[PDB]
């Protein structure tokens, strides 16, 4: 099975280690992004989310919110946790980055989206 | 004013979800009852985690959380704003990404969707 | 039918205004947005795009892309023509907003994604 | 050194695409041959049309496209920008919506999938 359990790096050259996974599919880790969207100074930030277990799918989907602690937004990352043709883990990762804005009207510009892979460190 | 993410919430396709008390660290733990699915499962409560950014205390915070499907192999994220609007009413505009189960590594460019949900006090 | 061509209006105050819609499912348009991600003086934008014509559905998908001229952003909105409940036609769509970055590296935050509404004007 | 986005590309998922003379409006048409499907038809070449931004006439334009699938009900868009990547390679850098049709207003929240794809010249 694909595990989300342990120190990964993805393809813009950002890390991040997940912890024990638990019988609800629930873990916690910690994210260090390579790149951010503001002019702040980057510091290692916190995540959790969870593993879909139904089925117990050796390919599970999962989901993740790092909450950032360097600036006042959150990114959401969701996807499948695959074995690929060569045996090897894989993360496909799509995110919604979410900014602060000041006024709900400005809300409509706040949303950022993409993709990271992840592999094992 | 605050906006607070902890209570009942209904959203604009008419699914609820009731989030717990957040704690000093910005998490919370909820539950999600949707009126919406992509498959043709049964509907059942299922559970979500997350945070709230907490930087700066902002009194419209940007948070995050999962829902950890329970009646299918798929995931949702959730990320926005905690808003007090211009009636004063706290309101949560959110986008999302439904991840689906596919079997293959080749399938997996299809199996994001995104959208939008716009939440209100229950 | 749910036909493109007319004045409509969205959610965020814009407007655009669609010309003829051709028989390969090609139509040209303006539009006027109420909103930027800029500080930059907002000008009516040309815009282009299909709608599928594939089984002549009556509520046909569509996409266009906005060239703006105040800008060096494009943004491109897909969806569909309905007719709700009411008899009213309604268009249901997403869109994305590419910013121009300057170097590749910022690639992974120059998208932004949201959805609008429109309705007759 | 200019990124031009006229000329025959493919991308990471196999799929090819044909994009024709550039004109001074910014305006363009060209072929898409996808290699996936969300569908179980046939897929066919399908047209497609876009601008390129021409605003202060960046050497890596934005700009996006909208494919008229014609082996399906479905649209797809495409928006990104044509980069000279650090080997001095063109490669288009893109994010899409595919919109599926649905027969019900109330289904549209799940009409929507999302996606990157990367081209580069053939």
């Amino acid at each position: 099975k694909c595990s989300l359990t342990g120190k990964w790096t993805n393809d813009l050259g950002s890390n991040m280690t997940i912890g024990a996974v638990n019988s609800r599919g629930e873990f916690t880790g910690t994210y260090i992004t390579a790149v951010t969207a503001t002019s702040n100074e980057i510091k290692e930030s916190p995540l959790h989310g969870t593993q879909n277990t139904i089925n117990k799918r050796t390919q599970p989907t999962f989901g993740f919110t790092v909450n950032w602690k360097f600036s006042e937004s959150t990114t959401v990352f969701t996807g499948q946790c695959f074995i690929d043709r060569n045996g090897k883990e894989v993360l496909k990762t799509m995110w919604l980055l979410r900014s602060s804005v000041n006024d709900i009207g400005d809300d409509w510009k706040a949303t950022r989206v993409g993709i990271n892979i992840f592999t094992r460190l």
